């Protein structure tokens, strides 16, 4: 399809969604929400895609949101619209997703990055939750996902003060998978996406789903769910080919 | 008037300074009741938007009065629900800052973890040495420490009683920031001032949403936050904050 | 007893379980699972044991599993056996366990290490979750314990790419307790075990159980659990002696 705020690219088994509002420093709005989730969902249902990247510009992954949509928003309209709920569709994506974050990832932007499974950051990446300064708070999962990544003391710090966090701090805290030089961000993200998309598709979906369990229940239930999923893998051809390949000292030819 | 603490107000920030220097600010029952009383009074004061808790340069709080526990029987502890009063600190709705220098050991460390924001001096030494006394943490240590720095390190700290310096606390998830010892009180006031200057309802909601991350599934935490966020739009502070932003000025809440 | 795939030694109040499959880099398999859990269980019930070390060789804590064993498994075989469930027995051990990890700890090996309470890593340690490459996923708690230790973005990365993590990253990410020089792994692990085993046995077991609570319920419930366990500690002679010793400024003499 054609979109207005994003560009969508397919190369091999990798899909890439590039936020495209340069005049706004890739600020999120309701239209961006709708377009990204439509794109991501459409990519998720494509058998020829095994990984999805979401990225912005070198200057901004996403520097926040259009204040106009929130400025004269009333509680009635927010409640009626369930304002931001549509973002949940990105989390419902079963194929692995990778946020490639360069420069500014602030408010909504940082929240969008955290929605992704894998987070590769440029060395220029700046994260933060400055929503408090506008007299509000995170509304796209920030108080949940940030706190679960970096712990209470830092989560409370960023959310109550709005201070920024650079890439190196993001990396030692739990917020990002790894950090790479800014000129190599897109190349690294593609390489990570490539590797992931060459794994067995069900095994990757299963592995991602199992990790996601770790934030939804007791440890004891997470362990049970994982083990059962693990057992199910043995009904898949790819488990059989994967192990055979290992033993026979050769490359696995996955069928998906 | 208090015996074991000093309480001070300035603008919209309140400071509770632990005041038992002859005993390294070691916690006891009086300290528990006074700190929690002062914090609760500050929480109900609408002229207060942030609360600092700190000790001295040498020790935030080093352990506790052991004679208060030595001869306790199970029946005594159960009847008294020993340490339950500390729960009043976590119920404080206004943001709290632990400004930790020097020794934060046992209860001292647990008191620091109860606060929302933790600013440590470079001299801060954290530890859970309760095991050495033949008991364990009883003020949230096994729960808050583990959730901050992970199982491997919490197990290490709680079972060997080894201490952890400010740098390790910072890379592990225990403190928000580390600052030079001479700047601790200054920096915490700066952080407190900043928080106290935000919308009171907005910061209470933010804090409360963050606390949810430890009480339920992510699924439920996400829904709660989104509902809280929705409700913020029924506040006048929200209209002010966004209007102040457009006009590139400071909000007048 | 005597074992085929492991070695067991006892000194003072510390027990050591050494993985012993050098021909296969200590790769896990059903026998290792059964023997390791049997040994741990026996050490757990020995009153004269206060700490338990699990370790491998300097080249590998445990590099992967016998893929040969899982290769021809159908879903039915895995379902019937409840494949890997027996590992649960290790975490049911009440005495503190310490994983001393040198070299390779990949897949099941990394999962094994994470099951332990304390993890001492040699600077040569290499952690990974490469299960995905075989067209499966972590089956021994990897997706669960790794995620809880290092956070979502890093666990996703490891589990979805199979990349390795060195001891230094592991230490700053939350995965390990401490990193020491390779030549001193065993020495330092035994010092840590000696310290833990010299604590009150009951107090150590309680603190360990309290800590485990932090992954099984909400924070409010974990708080109440720990306070009540704390209350009951006052019914132990060790509480009474340990506090008396501290107050009397003398060394404690436990039971």
């Amino acid at each position: 399809m054609t979109y207005e705020t994003i560009l969508v690219e397919r190369d091999q088994r990798v899909g890439i969604i590039t936020l495209n509002r340069p005049q706004a420093l890739n600020a999120l709005n309701s239209q961006v929400m709708n377009e990204v989730t439509s794109a991501a969902t459409e990519l998720d249902d494509d058998p020829d895609i095994g990984a999805i990247i979401i990225t912005g510009s070198a200057k901004a992954f996403a520097a926040g949101a259009d204040i106009k949509e929130m400025a004269d928003l009333t509680f009635a309209d927010a409640f009626t619209a369930d304002f931001f709920a549509t973002w949940g569709k990105l989390a419902a994506v079963r194929t692995p997703t990778i946020a490639a974050v360069a420069g500014y990832a602030l408010g909504g932007g940082c929240e969008l990055a955290m929605m992704c499974d894998v987070l590769i950051a440029a060395d220029t990446a700046k994260f933060g939750q400055p929503q408090i300064k506008l007299g509000v708070l995170p509304g796209m999962g920030g108080s949940q996902r940030l706190t679960r990544a970096i712990g209470k003391a830092k989560a409370m710090d960023l959310i109550l003060t709005g201070r920024t966090m650079d890439a190196a701090e993001a990396e030692r805290s739990g917020l990002v998978s790894r950090v790479v030089p800014a000129d190599d961000l897109l190349t690294e993200a593609r390489a990570t996406a490539t590797t992931i998309s060459q794994m067995s598709a069900s095994a990757a979906r299963m592995a991602k789903e199992a990790v996601n369990r770790a934030f939804e229940s007791s440890l004891s239930e997470g362990l049970l769910y994982e083990r059962r999923l693990f057992h199910s893998a043995f009904a898949t051809e790819d488990q059989s080919e994967g192990m055979a390949a290992f033993i026979e000292k050769r490359a696995p030819q996955f069928t998906h």
